[PDB]
């Protein structure tokens, strides 16, 4: 009922805080909270946004019911011209819950077993082109391959053999729609996200009537992904249709390409540029896998314990989710203010993960900070790179696997280096931070 959060004055009269914060919102939300503490309000775009930044504070919204603080109410407009009509965010939680479930079919032990043979090879072959040495853009690579990789464990082997490399150029672009200007701004303006959608729903859609050209008479004995997406039901029971399946085709390949893709190529500069760290990644593949380094199984994975801090590290530094939002439907309390209905409530990741007064050494790629007592362990929500509560991501065991079993494989063929001490800065052309110039120097391993 009372007291309203801190409030940061912007002389911008109705644009408020948007130019700023979209040219540098870490550095700006950093400054927020040195000067007015965790929980604070600012504008943008006419708008009220409250963050919650420490743990304690962000707890309010990780422990949140989806009645209370609404996910899709602010996600909507990044997502629905994104993903399509009829699933995700545009639809009420309770259905897009149940998607979540088909979703969640094809990811445990069974697959992740067979998907550690796929990802190697896709590996080993795409690499193939970068021959024994050179200079490449290894973010242009990575996005590549996992367009390969994603869609050959997820979608399965028929969907993977229908799509190339050029489709991680479609794929940019849909990732493209997640910026500054699509969450604040109303949908006229030079975002081709919308043409990219239309490519790759007509490339999924060709696909159904490939399957559907059989589901005639061709009920399939061979365990597919699209399969149990056209088989199945939702609980009222009535079959999804062939724009439902559509656009969630779309969304898995994205959940499994625009996040790892980001997060690989940074691993990669945190290696190029840490060479002592590089060498032990590269020995504890020997350690674990043997001297003679056979294929990768599933099983050495849980084991490469170093390799798998490093991956840990760099979500810390460089989530590729920087901030998560949600809409205050109900007043809200946190920390002694309370939240108003039609505040945004945001909390920052990536903030939370270098917290000035939470986490020491905060900005330098240390793996081996988990090994002694961390905020990551410590506390409930200075690390939450997916997430936390009803929202959080189905996708995180995949995710390791993908990245793991990639850098494993990419650590075999070559060591890297940076080019004259270059280390990339970030790139906050859209809200997923992506390295700027991400070209490195490798060799033949070995
Ligand atoms: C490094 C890789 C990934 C990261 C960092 C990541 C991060 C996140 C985060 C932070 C959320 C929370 C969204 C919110 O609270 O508003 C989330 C949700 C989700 N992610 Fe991911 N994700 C990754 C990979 C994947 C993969 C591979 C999949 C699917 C196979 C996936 C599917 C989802 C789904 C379904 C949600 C649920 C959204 C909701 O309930 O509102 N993600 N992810
Ligand atoms: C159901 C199917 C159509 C899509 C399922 C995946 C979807 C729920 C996940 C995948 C992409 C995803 C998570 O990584 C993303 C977000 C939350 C949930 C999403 C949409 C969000 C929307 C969370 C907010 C972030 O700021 C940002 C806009 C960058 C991401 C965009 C990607």
């Amino acid at each position: 009922k009372g007291k309203l959060p801190p409030y940061i004055f912007s002389p911008i009269p109705f644009l408020g805080h948007a130019i700023a914060f979209g040219k540098s919102p870490i550095e700006f939300l950093e400054n927020a909270y040195e000067k007015y503490g965790p929980v604070f309000s600012f504008t943008m775009v006419g708008k009220t946004f409250t963050y919650l930044l420490g743990s304690d504070a962000a707890a309010l919204l990780f422990n949140s019911k989806n009645e209370d603080l609404n996910a899709e109410d602010v996600y909507s407009r990044l997502t629905t011209p994104v993903f399509g009509k009829g699933v995700a965010y545009d639809v009420p939680n309770p259905v897009f819950l149940e998607q979540k479930k088909m979703l969640k079919s094809g990811l445990n032990i069974a697959h992740f077993k067979q998907h550690v043979s796929i990802i190697e090879k896709e590996t080993k072959e795409y690499f193939e082109s970068w021959g024994e040495s050179g200079e490449k853009n290894v973010f242009e690579a990575l996005s590549e391959l996992i367009i390969l990789t994603a869609s050959h464990c997820l979608h399965g082997k028929e969907i993977r053999s229908q799509l190339n490399e050029k489709v991680a150029q479609l794929y940019a672009d849909l990732a493209g729609g997640f910026s500054h200007a699509a969450w604040l701004l109303p949908g006229w303006l030079p975002l081709p996200s919308f043409r990219r959608r239309d490519r790759a729903h007509r490339e999924i859609k060709d696909i159904f009537y490939k399957a559907i050209q059989k589901r005639r008479q061709s009920q399939e004995k061979i365990d597919d992904i699209l399969q149990t997406l056209l088989d199945a039901t939702y609980k009222d029971g009535r079959p999804l249709t062939d724009d439902e399946v559509a656009g969630m085709l779309i969304g898995l390949l994205l959940a499994g390409q625009a996040t790892s893709s980001t997060t690989s190529a940074w691993m990669g500069f945190f290696l190029a540029r840490d060479k002592t760290l590089q060498k032990k990644c590269y020995l504890e593949q020997k350690t674990v896998c043997g001297e003679n380094l056979p294929p990768l199984t599933y099983d050495q994975l849980k084991d490469l314990n170093l390799l798998d801090r490093c991956i840990k590290e760099t979500l810390r530094l460089r989530p590729p989710i920087m901030i998560m939002m949600r809409m205050a439907r109900t007043p809200q309390t946190v920390a002694g203010y309370t939240i108003p209905p039609g505040h945004q409530v945001c909390v920052s990741p990536t903030v939370n993960q270098r917290l000035k007064d939470s986490w020491v050494e905060r900005l330098d790629f240390n793996p081996d900070r988990y090994l002694q007592d961390n905020p990551a362990s410590g506390e409930k929500f200075a690390y939450v790179p997916f997430g936390a509560g009803r929202h959080r991501c189905i996708g995180e065991n995949f995710a390791y696997v993908q990245i793991k079993t990639i850098w494993s494989t990419m650590l075999r063929l070559y060591e890297f280096d940076l080019i004259d001490g270059y280390f990339p800065t970030v790139n906050y052309t859209t809200m997923i931070h992506t390295p700027e110039n991400p070209v490195i120097r490798y060799k033949r391993r070995s």
